[PDB]
Order: C-alpha cells, then sequence, then structure tokens
C-alpha cells in the first residue's frame, strides 16, 4: 500500500444539496483528476487513498450526466481505475456493466461530429486497449448484448471514424471477441457481410481514398485474429445454411448458399487462410445429393482457380481440387458443363495445371452429352490459340476435335468445322515450329485435308459451310500475292489422294459454273430492253434461262432461296452489279482487282420477296465454286522455279498442281504462243 507516488487530487466530484458543484468547476476538476490518474504508475502507487473516487466515479449522476464533457472525463477516469486496481477488479459486475455501457456511448459519439471531446474519447479507446481493460466486458452476464452493441457502433454506416483508429478498433473488437467461445450469429453477419457489401476496384475513379471502417476492421480480425475467427467462420457458414434450410421458405437455401460461396471467394482473395475453415463443407457439397448445390460448388471452386491469391489452391486444398476435376464424370450434365465453362478463364489465368486438364478434357470431348462437347470445342474459340498450344498438349484432344467434324450432331459439327478451321489459320500466323511441338502438328496440318473430305459425304449444308470456311481462314483473299501461294502450298502439303482429287474437282467445276454465270448475265440482260416478248426465242429462251438458274441452285441447301435471289436480280436490271458479277467469273483476272469488285459487290447488296441478305449469302458461297482463285495468276508464282534443288516435297506439288491445271484443256493454251510467233 506504500509507494513513492501518491494521488495529489483531493477535491469533491459529487454535487449534493448541502454542497453543490457547478458544471464548469466539476468539469475542470474531472479534467485534473483525469490528467493525473493517467500519469499514475500501475505498480509504484499508493492506490489506497484513491478508493474515495472509486465509489464516486460510479454515481449514476455522473454516468448519465447531461454535459458530454463530464461523461467523457468520467469514462477516462474509470478506464484508469480499472487499469490501476486491476486485476483486483474493484467494481462489481453490476457497476461494471453501467461503466461499459457508458464507454460504448463514448465510442458511439466518437463516430459522430466532434463534440469537442474526441481527444478524451480517443484516449479512452486507446488506453482501454493498451492496458487490455476492455476485455473485462467479455466476462459479464450481458456480455453477449454488449458485444453485439460494440460491433454495431463501429460497423454503423451512419458513423465516420478516422483511419487513425482503424488499427485500434480492430484491436478492441479483436480482444473482446477473443474472450468469447460462442459469439452471437448476429455479430458474425455484420463482420462477414462487409466482404459482400463492400468490394473495391468497383468504381474506376481518381484516388479511391474513400476507404471504409467496417471492411478494414473485418480484415484485421480475419488476418490478425484468424486463428480465433476461423473457428467462428465455420459456425457462421454452418449456422447460415442451417437457418435457411429450416426456413419456411423452400427457395432460400439456394439463395443463401450462393452468397456464402461469394463470401468464400472474397475471403480467398483477401485472407485465403480462413478458407480452410469451411473448405470441408464445400468438399462434401460437390458429392451432395442435390445436383444444384454440386453445380454451385463446382462453379465456386472454378472461380477461385481464376482469382489472384498469395496462396495456392491446388497446393493447399489438393483434396478438394481432385474432387473438383472429379466432376468431369458427374451424373449431372449441368455440372459437367458448369465445369467445362471455367476452363477458358483458368487456362488464361494460370499454367499451374497442365496434367489434370488434359486428362479431363480428353473425356469431356468424348462425353455422351452434346452440351459438354460443345462447351469443350468452345475453348479453342474463347481462349487465344497461343495459350492453347502452351497449356493443353494431349493427343486425344486434337483428334477428338477434328473427329466431331463427321458427327451426326449438327450444332456441334458446325461449330467444330469453323473452330478447327480458324484455329488452323491462327495456328500458322502465331505459333512456329520446334523440335518438340512438331509432335502434334501432324494433326493440325491434316486439318485442310479433313475439311475437303467433307465434300464426300455430299451435303448441301456442310458443303456450303466448308466453302465459306476455307475461304475465311485457310485460303484468304489477302493480303499480298506471294504469301498466298506460299501458304497455299503449306496447306496442300499434307494432302491425301482424296484431298487432291476433291481439291482439283472443286476447280474443274469452277470453269463450268463460270460458263454458267457468264451466260446467266447474257440471258439476264434479256430484259435490258424489248427484244422477244414472243418473237425470236421468247417462247424457248425464257424456259432456257428459267431452267438454267436451277442448275446453280441445285447445289444449294435452300434452292428456293436462290431461284428467287437471281430472279429478283433480273428485276433490278442494273448494269453495274452485272459488270462486277460478270467481271468476277470471266476467268483470268488480277487477284487484286477481284477483291475490289467482289468486296464492293457484296457491300452494295447490303441495306438496299425477302431480305436481299439471303441473295448475298447465296451468291457468295456460289462464287467460291465459280470464280477462279487458285487457278489464276498463281500459275506464274509456281511457274517460277523457287527451287534449284532439294525441297522435293514442293516440286511434286508444283507438278501435282500444274500437271492438272494443264489437263484442263490446251485448246486455248497452244493458241497464244501461235499469235505471238
Amino acid at each position: 500500500k506504500g509507494a513513492v507516488t501518491k494521488l495529489k487530487f483531493n477535491s469533491p466530484i459529487i454535487s449534493t444539496s448541502d454542497q453543490l458543484i457547478s458544471t464548469n468547476e466539476l468539469l475542470d476538476r474531472l479534467k485534473a483528476l483525469h490528467e493525473e490518474l493517467a500519469s499514475l504508475d500501475q505498480d509504484n502507487t499508493d492506490l489506497t487513498g484513491l478508493d474515495k473516487y472509486r465509489d464516486a466515479l460510479v454515481s449514476r449522476k455522473l454516468l448519465k450526466h447531461k454535459d458530454v464533457g463530464i461523461r467523457a472525463f468520467t469514462a477516462c477516469c474509470l478506464s484508469d481505475i480499472l487499469r490501476l486496481y486491476a486485476p483486483d477488479a474493484p467494481y462489481t459486475d453490476a457497476q461494471l456493466t453501467d461503466i461499459f455501457k457508458l464507454v460504448l456511448s463514448q465510442f458511439e459519439q466518437l463516430g459522430d461530429q466532434e463534440n469537442g471531446y474526441h481527444i478524451q474519447q480517443t484516449y479512452l479507446i486507446t488506453k482501454l486497449l493498451e492496458y487490455r481493460s476492455i476485455v473485462l466486458l467479455a466476462d459479464l452476464p450481458s456480455s453477449n448484448n454488449l458485444l453485439i452493441e460494440l460491433f454495431h457502433i463501429f460497423y454503423d454506416p451512419n458513423k465516420s471514424f478516422p483511419a487513425r483508429l482503424f488499427n485500434v478498433i480492430g484491436g478492441i473488437l479483436g480482444e473482446v471477441i477473443s474472450e468469447f467461445d460462442s459469439v452471437p450469429l448476429e455479430v458474425l453477419r455484420l463482420i462477414f457481410n462487409k466482404f459482400l457489401t463492400y468490394n473495391p476496384n468497383e468504381i474506376p475513379e481518381g484516388l479511391n481514398v474513400t476507404s471504409d471502417c467496417g471492411y478494414e476492421v473485418s480484415l484485421i480480425l480475419c488476418d490478425t485474429y484468424s486463428n480465433r475467427m476461423s473457428r467462428h467462420l465455420t459456425k457462421y457458414y454452418s449456422e447460415i445454411i442451417h437457418e435457411a434450410t429450416n426456413d419456411d421458405n423452400n427457395s432460400r437455401l439456394l439463395t443463401v448458399v450462393v452468397k456464402l460461396h461469394k463470401l468464400v471467394l472474397r475471403l480467398w482473395e483477401t485472407v485465403p487462410e480462413l478458407i480452410n475453415a469451411v473448405i470441408g463443407f464445400i468438399y462434401h457439397e460437390l458429392s451432395s445429393e442435390n445436383e444444384l448445390f454440386r453445380k454451385e460448388a463446382t462453379k465456386l471452386i472454378g472461380q477461385i482457380l481464376t482469382s489472384y491469391s498469395d496462396l495456392n489452391f491446388v497446393s493447399t486444398h489438393s483434396d478438394t481440387f481432385k474432387a473438383w476435376i472429379s466432376k468431369i464424370a458427374d451424373i449431372s450434365p449441368d455440372v459437367r458443363v458448369e465445369w467445362t465453362e471455367s476452363i477458358p478463364q483458368i487456362i488464361a489465368t494460370r499454367e499451374d495445371i497442365s496434367k489434370e486438364l488434359n486428362q479431363a478434357l480428353a473425356k469431356t470431348f468424348i462425353d455422351s452429352d452434346p452440351r459438354v462437347r460443345r462447351t469443350s470445342v468452345m475453348i479453342f474459340n474463347k481462349v487465344p490459340v497461343t495459350e492453347i498450344w502452351k497449356n493443353i498438349t494431349n493427343k486425344a484432344i486434337y483428334t477428338s476435335l477434328l473427329h466431331l467434324a463427321r458427327e451426326k450432331h449438327k450444332e456441334v459439327r458446325e461449330l467444330c468445322i469453323n473452330t478447327m478451321a480458324k484455329f488452323y489459320s491462327n495456328s500458322l500466323n502465331e505459333i512456329e515450329r520446334t523440335y518438340q511441338n512438331k509432335e502434334i502438328w501432324e494433326i493440325i496440318d491434316t486439318i485442310p485435308s479433313t475439311l475437303y473430305n467433307l465434300y464426300y459425304i455430299n451435303d448441301l449444308n456442310i458443303n456450303e459451310q466448308v466453302d465459306s470456311v476455307i475461304f475465311e481462314y485457310l485460303l484468304p483473299f489477302e493480303p499480298d500475292n506471294d504469301k498466298r501461294v506460299h501458304r497455299l502450298l503449306t496447306v496442300l502439303s499434307h494432302f491425301d489422294k482424296k484431298a487432291f482429287t476433291s481439291f482439283f474437282a472443286f476447280n474443274a467445276r469452277q470453269i463450268k459454273i463460270s460458263f454458267a454465270i457468264s451466260k446467266y448475265i447474257d440471258f439476264s440482260k434479256f430484259l435490258n430492253n424489248q427484244e422477244s416478248m414472243s418473237s425470236s426465242q421468247g417462247p424457248i429462251v425464257m424456259n432456257k434461262y428459267n431452267q438454267t438458274l436451277q442448275w446453280l441452285a441445285s447445289g444449294l441447301s435452300d434452292s428456293t432461296k436462290a431461284i428467287d435471289a437471281l430472279e429478283t436480280i433480273k428485276q433490278f436490271n442494273d448494269e453495274r452489279i452485272f459488270y462486277l458479277l460478270n467481271a468476277c467469273v470471266t476467268n483470268d483476272i488480277p487477284f487484286l482487282t477481284f477483291k475490289n469488285c467482289y468486296n464492293e459487290l457484296v457491300s452494295k447488296l447490303q441495306t438496299p420477296s425477302i431480305m436481299p441478305r439471303d441473295i448475298a449469302k447465296v451468291i457468295q458461297i456460289l462464287l467460291f465454286r465459280a470464280s477462279p482463285i487458285i487457278y489464276n495468276v498463281s500459275n506464274i508464282s509456281v511457274l517460277l522455279n523457287l527451287s534449284n534443288n532439294s525441297d522435293a516435297k514442293q516440286l511434286d506439288l508444283k507438278r501435282r498442281i500444274l500437271d492438272d491445271i494443264s489437263k484442263v484443256n490446251p485448246t486455248l493454251f497452244k493458241d497464244q504462243i501461235r499469235t505471238l510467233k
């Protein structure tokens, strides 16, 4: 009881009828008492001649005093009283609650506008944490309520606390909760909901210095006090699902589970150290009876594998990861698709996995359900070709791709043809060849040959597709004149006998179709003026042109779409269009000017019995079979011996091509030379 320091303050604080103390005087006195009790040392101090104020600083007349100042100083004085006397704990539970219920009022006022006493309030919250005198609130018959109130004060939106106390607030709420074993679910919501209600990088502005207390606090507790929050996180997730399931509403469980997943997703992006607390639940969700939950669980893990994190998932939670990829055989196709729909992002976000993916995708490309196979081929469409050759490298993958080209399913077949097509084009204008990647090229080089084989199954639809596709990726109409032949050879490089026969056949028809469109216009210009409405060939030519238009419309899926197309063109009778069209079939035409007349021809038909749109998509795919593309000026490029020796895999092609181009009929060939002599 005897020390070196002693309380110097010895003035009345309680105002009675006999002896009263004005507000100001009492305010100043409490100020002195406060400033002194703060300098007093815990150990070396009398403390004996202080009890007088111990029983005075609890008078309800002061705790609920009008003037905020008195209550402020009183709270500061009490904070030190608990400090000094500690651990003796002088005040009883009753008196203690009245004090902790007053301090909360201070924290509440600390958020509101300055009452001219924030300094004292700041000292309160700070000292109450430094001396750990705030934990005393944890061991009370009303700690639960005081806890909920404590959090509501800081997490109160209508409040505005300085970024300076953020670290302090996290300490208060941190130590106070670290004393609880079963924190009210109400408190948990308030703490976790911040990860959902507040999401940064949402509004691209100038500084984003806005910041938020509730959020930062949640992070402090989930980071600094993760060891104690993880235990509660499991309770929260478990309690929520529990509450929503028993809920009279049968359409709430699925709505709440989706949020929890989003919460976990956010937690993993901020504090992936707590995900281990509820990682177990998810694990079983995947193999849960209800597929919906399995679908959501699969989608969740799929989103986590695409979010930035200081920690690794497949490394930390490998048990669940294997369960994730194990959904490639899930009974529910929806779960399968939901899975395959995440691969694109993952592959474009990480390269960590290149084994499980190739093993799963291999089965996904041959799954019974068409939906998944479609979502599988979509990969080569969404994710860039580059990332494709880098990540996936499985043999079955490519093979299965080109395999679906001959599949009965249309929607899948169509998408496939187009995909594996553009893929081939981009697989040559970006990725090169090495001593290791060439192991799979034998599949990408056989693509052009494959497409041409589709002409054998004989199908108006397929044929049209192939035609439009080839001249869209494989053999383009740009950019120069040399590179065309260069690639034209790289395309015909890996070609089987059927590929060539069909290749040449597709050309042998071009000269015939050309002889048609040519006359088509010669018979179309029939109405350029009165000629033989019933004179010359009127009764025969009419049925000549009318029966010739069906010829070029017999190789089209919708013949009734062509006969009406060219028929309306006959109605227009515009010499212009007739010129371009005719100037695109007269054979022997500079590839350059061809692209000019063609491009302008299809563009002039746009936005003019039905929309001309059809006429365009019909005449276009009709010209690819008519107009000469490969059998033109390209002859000179190949005519010029680009090789003096070696590279025999090119000379044989030069032969294969020219040898056939000459077989067309030298009927006109051996004539030019004669006129030249």
